[PDB]
RNA sequence: AAAAAAAAAA
RNA sequence: AAAAAAAAAA
RNA sequence: AAAAAAAAAA
RNA sequence: AAAAAAAAAA
RNA sequence: AAAAAAAAAA
RNA sequence: AAAAAAAAAA
RNA sequence: AAAAAAAAAA
RNA sequence: AAAAAAAAAA
RNA sequence: AAAAAAAAAA
RNA sequence: AAAAAAAAAA
RNA sequence: AAAAAAAAAA
RNA sequence: AAAAAAAAAA
RNA sequence: AAAAAAAAAA
RNA sequence: AAAAAAAAAA
């Protein structure tokens, strides 16, 4: 009931209540992973479960929305960029968003939504995205439901 | 933006944002303790830290509320029992709040809510409430906020 | 129902309802103290706890306020003073809430309110608060909430 | 004042105020009798007082209501029922207030409310009431004031 | 009153007033605090007493938010990053709060909130909260009631 | 945000922000001054500038309100009185503010309000004012604006 | 013109105005004289002309209203007591307005307003009104208009 | 707020 | 009047 | 309620 | 009329 | 009151 | 929101 | 827009 | 603007 | 503010 | 007209 | 009409 | 709330 | 519907 | 919501 109330105060409560020990999760994920110049990176599911983000009792997850970001500086005289193509179980993508920095100093942005037609369950073993940068690194947000 | 798109589109995502690998989790925890007739059970906060409940990489806990119920069936000729007596490290509680069955084939219930002032962490060494039962298992579900 | 009623009636009764034997009780505790000149006392919490105030089975209590008055007269030509220290278990406050009669047959008196909080349960072995006074008694009325 | 504050502050006591360190309380009491087949039992007021409900300081009580509920099951083949009959010092009544199950699972229960006029204060000697059952067990829930 | 009066005037003073020679304050105090790569460092509570400040004769402090920005230059080619651990003498958390910078010559910063029922006193031994960093430095600014 | 809120949340720092590790400080000072019959006192300055008033680390301080109460018991057959005259490093004032007792028992009080224009810096070897009384003790409460 | 002003301004003075170096000034006056029990005091008007009030510069003063407290206690048993009969030059009057103290440890007052028709000048030889007291001391505050 | 004395004003 | 604790209610 | 000092905010 | 200083007031 | 120059501002 | 290209509609 | 300093005005 | 701490008020 | 996941409610 | 994809905008 | 005791009710 | 029985009423 | 935790937004 | 007991208040 909120308060104003300092002491204890007793709840009537009924019948045994439908329970979940083990629920879902929306959650908004941050990781980075390793590129090389040239080379497209394949983002493996897995990577979202893990004991480093309280989800590692998780087997599944619904990927909703992707955004990425250059997290090392570019080569010299460049400005960063970061591309995204979206893989699906179903058939991949050959969308290739792009973001760009304007200014050297500044990290370079982009991100996709996955639409509710393809948001099914990926495990382990699927990929989520290609990712490929001018940078040597790249930070991952990726927005979920651990289910 | 929902839908109606049936296709991968764009985020212009901006600045990288501000995260938390590892957030705090509210939740209602559901589980049973074994209870002898005529002894109080301390029951343990260490009890809600479990893979089983996803809640393993937690170390500390505020608990809300805590409700009670007869899980196992009365002696012959009785009706279910359970009382509850609040516990905190600052100071014991001495209320036994308690609920009895109205018919001897069903459970009996009764809850308490913590105020404000009381919700402080708890860890896994500490006990939340003190359980009595004419019943030898109890079954008790715990609102709390895991960080 | 109030009345009009001048005979017994009957209570159509339903299920047993949720009981507690032993409740929370809020109260106003009148209680006095024996001061020296030039040094501070103690106040213990065990005071609080006595068949005097019909609280004797109570073993925490949650204090709300302090309100402290001189109980004798001041050595002769000065007012009386009294001063209030507040402490706590998790640190000690350095504030001296102090107050002065202002007519040398009258009482001093002064008082402090706990934030919510800081209103957590204290035990016999703790202290409420340092009293400073130039009178050799001192009483106290503290606002809490035994539970 | 409530809060949104933090910290102690301070208050302006005025004068001594009018106290009382033995208050008045109204309180639900709950306690069992045991029943024999075909016997009336007188159940005491002395019952009331005990350190067990944090009452054992008080001499005299004003009853207010009286509830009753079967505590144990009723005999082979039968439904439980119970029966009560107010008692007053300055003349007993002859009211049998009878509850009876509908499920030969579940308690009866039955209560009578004593009007105003007849509320005056009671001691541990006199009787509250007279109790019938087919049932081994009654549990009363007594609303009164201790004074 | 104001002014638009030029002279000293007369106050019609009453009764000695109610006093506190020591009395609590709300502040904001920055201070910095060095930092190792890949180890956490443990900010003490008692780092908010000094005479550097003002705050020396106060011997508690109740905490209410933590922002921290980083205070020199990262590693060549990196870009800032402060995480906040918050810690509780009742139990600390888990949470890793976090802020990057999105320009390698820009501050990277992060805070948080202490809620109502967590704001107890802490004293020069308690620790304040985990600080990790890329950065050699990590300058703070702790909002906080003195008492 | 005030709260409802049982657990630490993030807060979205920004740019670093000004700061001042020692700001100023508006006070109502309790002092007391030992006055010799026919003598006027005069009260330095530096006797606001104490650990005892968590005022040492200051050097300026600017006075806005002098209120002065005698602090012991007049001669006999005498009413108390206390008599304020304004000191200023510009010029000194001839007023001679005085509050005498209407009953013997009582003290007598009387203040004077600094205008705007007379509000500047005082250090410790200046003078607020020259006190007079019949008592041997007055009890002086300052406000003012420690710099 | 009042301000917000930071420096000086030009004042288009015009001619010469009236100007009067010597004005009048409405004052109270406080003074104290010496009273023999069972005898009338007369109070000259010379005791308003002093340096001491700042009036020594005026030889005639309009008097407008007369009040007078008991400066002194009064003798054992009694309550203080004090009678002012008011005197003019034209003819003195034979009313004798007196106040009386309710409690032994306060001063008695009274006073008088002296009507428009009768409000001439008067010089230091010239009596204001007669005082009788149980007291020894008699304070006067006279409210005039030096001239 | 209203008045009176000294000062000030569009 | 508004709150909190105990009791009561259509 | 209005102000000033310290803190906080959509 | 509005202000400030001294005085006065229901 | 309206303007211009210097200063100041939510 | 308004437009244009591809798709869709009562 | 409001203020202050210098200038200007029916 | 709303809050809290210190100060101030008809 | 509107939504979804976990929690809470008259 | 309303939607979705690509483009455009104060 | 309003109340109290016994009975009755959508 | 409406009724009936016993009681009560301006 | 209102709240709190995680996510999302013009 | 209304009451009563304990506590609190402009
Ligand atoms: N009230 C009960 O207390 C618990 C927490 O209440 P609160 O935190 O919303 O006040 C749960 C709710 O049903
Ligand atoms: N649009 C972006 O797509 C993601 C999921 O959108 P939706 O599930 O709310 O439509 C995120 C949001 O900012
Ligand atoms: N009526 C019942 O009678 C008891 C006291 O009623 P009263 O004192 O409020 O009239 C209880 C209430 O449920
Ligand atoms: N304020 C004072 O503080 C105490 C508790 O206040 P609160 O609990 O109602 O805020 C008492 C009250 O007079
Ligand atoms: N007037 C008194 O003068 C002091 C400061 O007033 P001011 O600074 O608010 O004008 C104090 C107030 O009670
Ligand atoms: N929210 C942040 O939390 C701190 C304290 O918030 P609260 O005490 O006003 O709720 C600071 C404020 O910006
Ligand atoms: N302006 C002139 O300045 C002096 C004082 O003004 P002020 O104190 O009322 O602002 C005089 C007035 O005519």
């Amino acid at each position: 009931t909120g308060d104003n109330s300092n002491v204890v105060t007793m709840i009537r409560a009924g019948s045994y209540p439908k329970v979940n020990p083990t629920p879902t999760w929306v959650r908004a994920i941050p990781f980075e992973v390793s590129v090389q110049s040239g080379i497209a990176f394949k983002v493996p599911v897995g990577s979202l479960f893990s004991a480093n983000f309280r989800t590692d009792s998780f087997t599944s997850v619904t990927v909703m929305s992707v955004r990425a970001w250059t997290q090392l500086t570019p080569p010299v005289n460049e400005y960063s960029f970061v591309r995204l193509k979206p893989l699906f179980k179903t058939g991949d993508s050959t969308e290739e968003f792009e973001g760009r920095a304007s200014n050297i100093n500044t990290r370079a942005s982009v991100g996709y939504r996955i639409p509710t037609n393809l948001r099914q369950n990926t495990v382990a073993a699927d990929n989520v995205c290609e990712v490929r940068s001018n940078c040597r690194q790249v930070a991952l947000v990726i927005s979920c439901c651990f289910n």
